[PDB]
DNA sequence: CCCCACCCCCTTTAGTACTTATGCCTGGTTATAGATACATTGAAACCCCTTTTATAGGCGCCTTTTTTTTTT
């Protein structure tokens, strides 16, 4: 029959299609981590008929706000955009550099919820401000997702703006991975940012990217290395850094 | 040479107690406006001056006379 697809608990269930992805041996059923859920873009493009039982996107309006974008900015963002995850993976800039200007236009570009991992509740709230734009801050259109306040919306650079955890009952997206689709977390969102990236590798809050089946992913950092050169990882979850400067 | 154990760190956020400024309201005396004590210069309002010719009471005030009381 026609393909189908389902999410369960930070892994795609799939039905009729070997193609797209992987084979269960102790169930007969493909299954995947959610990381892995891209592969659906096959049938995007292509507008290959399936039916999206995994992914439980919050409504999300068609942005379109204007961001102007320097040239370099719009090198980095089309670069990104080849595969908005192969291609957009981690973009590499100083900090003067404005790569939330590009992560501003991916979210814009894409339209689609978005979730805002940040190390800080005050980078937070400073990319909520920047969220403004889509709808301002005061507007539904942002929201924040943490141990303080948990609300779940759509797009805007990122609607939704979380940790990347701690240790506590409560935390940030890394604690909520199966809940709900961010860089860190389930089916609720398509984008993922990871706002300095690097943070990402550390074993636990890297489970907050395969849990996701948010098919676009952008890590945004000045430094991409890392000493333990656990920034390998990045490139299977994330991306590897498309771009560099 | 490899594996295990111990030591040192930074991560940022939540608690209630304690200190400082703002608003609160509250007890003197000082600064305002007008009238009072009153005192001012101004004026009007007042009685005062010239006399007569007759009538006939009451009015007050004078010096000389008579009577009473005191002292020797």
């Amino acid at each position: 029959s026609a393909v189908i697809g389902g999410d369960n608990e930070r892994e795609e269930e799939d039905d009729d299609i070997d193609a797209v992805h992987s084979f269960e041996i102790a169930n007969e059923s493909v299954e995947v981590v959610k990381k892995r859920c891209q592969e659906i873009d096959y049938p995007v493009l292509e507008e290959y008929d399936f039916r999206n039982d995994h992914r439980n996107p919050d409504l999300d309006i068609d942005l379109k706000p204007s961001t102007q974008i320097r040239p370099y900015q719009e090198k980095s963002l089309s670069k990104m955009f080849g595969n908005g995850r192969a291609r957009s993976g981690i973009i590499v800039l100083p900090c003067g550099a404005g790569k939330t200007l590009v992560g501003i236009t991916a979210a814009c570009t894409i339209k689609k919820s978005v979730i805002v991992l940040c190390t800080s509740s005050v980078s937070v709230m400073q990319w909520r401000q920047q969220f403004l734009q889509w709808c301002t801050l005061q507007p539904e259109n942002c929201a924040v997702f943490t141990s303080d306040n948990k609300e779940m919306f759509q797009t805007e650079s990122g609607l939704v703006v979380s940790t990347y955890s701690m240790v506590a009952n409560t935390r940030n997206r890394s604690h909520d991975s199966q809940k709900v689709m961010d860089f860190l977390t389930g089916r609720e969102w398509g984008f993922i940012i990871l706002d300095e990236v690097h943070v990402v590798p550390a074993a636990m809050f890297r489970r907050v990217v395969s849990t996701i089946a948010a098919h676009a992913k952008l890590g945004l950092t000045a430094t991409l290395v890392r000493e333990d050169d656990k920034i390998g990882d990045l490139n299977f979850l994330i991306g590897p850094k498309l771009y560099e400067a």
